[PDB]
């Protein structure tokens, strides 16, 4: 559950995680 929020922070990270 809360998969919409948790997946969202994976986009942010992917932004400048490299």
């Amino acid at each position: 559950a809360l998969d919409k929020l948790k997946e969202f922070g994976n986009t942010l990270e992917d932004k400048a995680r490299e």
